[PDB]
RNA sequence: CAGUUGACUUUUAAUCAAU
């Protein structure tokens, strides 16, 4: 124990002998800051409401002892609000000095305007309810770490009460998002975690072990999969939105952890499904803002509808400058090697992805779907019904990343099984990052998965563009760290 | 930088003073 710490033990002391209990169980708040504030809206100042009463608990952020007549500002949820103490007025006034910055206060009194004009609690009783051990961090000079920032997000959200709206945000999006699947008429579900094995995207999974049952399990990767069962089973229209775990680096885009919806859609296209995201986030943005317009890092992006609509193969030939056909893939070696050394070791089909996140990607920063992709690198869409080559897939890109990939999906078991073991042939060449083949999936495919359209959706890199943060630490509330 | 210490009956990164 410190110097400090103890110090603020033994002003408890003073107040439990005074009369007050260490840790009351309750108080009867009956105003919020931000209640009395709009209330009170552009009152002139040296006005009173003695007949008004109010009622109010926070954390003490502010404390101006100035003899007789003290001055602090308690910060509940909501915001900031003043208090007022006299001598000959507030009860017990010489205890107010066993308060200390940082503690938890209740108090009740009237409001009132100041000579300045501030709305203010005049304290006519107050309540001790915790007594904090540390000071409180001011934005000056104590929280400005981000990583210290990240692990005490708590000490966060008392300094920045600019961070508590964000959080706030992403939880008006998700409840956007519901309403709207709800009342499109889909199914909310919940699929396991712990799956036998793995599939529905390319990354490494997380690995854990159960006594019971005895066998080591696999953390789920993607949504996809037991989504696509509940189709075969008779369901046509389903979602979730759950926790998905991919083993790997961390950045502003990608984090082991992660949120993120999935949609599946019965006897329906990639068209069919672009109309609804199309709908789902114009009104999402328009609901939000108030405009089709979304600040993010010094932009505005535009989610007026329609979205704009681009190929893959055509964008990349043009903003790549390729003289051929890019879905030549010794052509593209070529060119490849020559031109990008970097990309010397990467897989032939897992090129054409790095080189349209390098030539395409950062310059669609408005919405853009970005129509039929390679065969190559989407496994689990159905085969273009025109261009060979190609799939029924769209990923909708916003903010120079990924989104929303969205299948048209494939239900012929025989195709999907060759893509699997085309797939488990690049896991014994060298690819950690592709999966292994579901042989229960496979089955329920021959039994007979409905045509269908199925949609993605990273909910946190949708955060990120909405409440207009860098990187994805900044819209997760505990990030993952390594301990010390 | 806070805490301590004592001052101070509309101050708002309250101020002065003491260690
Ligand atoms: N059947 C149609 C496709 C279904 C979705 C598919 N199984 C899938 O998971 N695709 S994904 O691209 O791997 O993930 C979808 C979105 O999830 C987000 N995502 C993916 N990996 C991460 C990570 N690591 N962090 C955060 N967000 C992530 C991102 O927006 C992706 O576009």
């Amino acid at each position: 124990m410190n110097d400090q710490t103890r110090q603020r033990l033994l002003n408890l002391e003073a107040l439990v002998e005074a009369g007050f209990a260490p840790y009351p169980y309750r108080f009867p708040k009956t105003h919020s800051a931000e209640a009395i504030l709009k209330a009170k809206r552009g009152a002139p100042p040296e006005s009173e409401w003695p007949e008004e009463e109010v009622a109010v608990a926070g954390r003490l952020v502010a404390l101006r002892r100035m003899g007789k007549v003290t001055f602090a500002h308690l910060l509940d949820e909501t915001g900031r609000i003043q208090l007022y103490f006299q001598r000959d007025l507030t009860p017990k006034y010489e205890l107010l000095k066993k308060l200390d910055v940082g503690d938890i206060l209740g108090v009740r009194g009237h409001p009132f305007t100041t000579k300045t004009g501030e709305v203010t609690v005049k304290v006519l009783d107050w309540t001790p309810l915790v007594k904090s051990l540390h000071p409180l961090p001011d934005k000056w000079h104590g929280l400005r770490d981000k990583e210290v920032r990240y692990r005490q997000r708590y000490l966060d959200l008392i300094v920045n009460p600019e961070v508590r709206e964000v959080f706030r945000r992403r939880s008006e999006i998700v409840r956007y998002i519901r309403r709207f699947f709800e009342a499109k008429g889909f199914l909310e579900v919940e699929t396991p975690i712990l799956q036998p094995t793995t599939g529905g995207a390319e990354a490494r999974p997380f690995k854990t072990y159960h006594n019971a049952l005895d066998h080591e399990f696999y953390l789920r990767i993607s949504l996809e999969l037991y989504l696509k069962r509940l189709l075969v089973g008779g369901y046509e229209k389903v979602f979730e939105i759950g926790r998905n775990f991919r083993n790997e680096g961390i950045d502003h885009n990608h984090n082991p952890e992660f949120t993120m919806l999935e949609a599946y859609w019965a006897y329906a296209d990639y068209q069919d499904m672009a109309g609804l995201v199309e709908e789902l986030l114009s009104g999402l943005v328009l609901h939000l803002f108030g405009s089709h317009e979304v600040p993010y890092q010094g932009r505005v992006l535009n989610f007026k509808p329609p979205f704009r609509r681009i190929s893959f193969v055509e964008a990349l030939k043009e903003k790549a400058g390729l003289p051929f056909d890019p879905l030549d893939l010794e052509r593209l070696r070529l060119w490849a090697d020559a031109h990008h050394p970097e990309l010397s070791q990467v897989p032939n089909y897992k090129l054409l992805d790095k080189l349209f996140g390098i030539y395409v990607e950062p310059e669609l920063q408005d919405p853009t779907f970005v129509f039929d992709f390679p065969l190559a690198i989407s496994p689990l869409a159905k085969r273009h019904r025109e261009k060979p080559g190609l799939v029924e897939r769209w990923d909708l890109y916003a903010g120079g990343m990924e989104l929303a990939p969205c299948y048209s999906e494939l239900n012929d078991p025989l195709d999907q099984r060759e893509r699997f073991l085309e797939q488990a042939r690049r896991r014994k060449e060298g690819d950690e990052e592709a999966p292994e083949p579901d042989e229960d999936f496979l089955l329920a495919l021959e039994y007979g998965m409905p045509p269908a359209a199925g949609l993605g959706l990273g909910i946190d890199r949708l955060a990120m563009l909405l409440t207009d943060q860098p990187s994805l630490r900044d819209v997760l509330l505990f990030p993952l760290l390594k301990p010390k």
